[PDB]
């Protein structure tokens, strides 16, 4: 995952299921 398409967008667009899925995973601990 890459904060590439994110940044993109805004913000809004990164309050989405699958940047909160992502975000579990890829940053489990972090």
């Amino acid at each position: 995952y890459a904060e590439k398409v994110a940044q993109e967008k805004g913000f809004l667009y990164r309050l989405t299921s699958r940047y909160r899925h992502y975000a579990a995973f890829e940053r489990a601990t972090f």
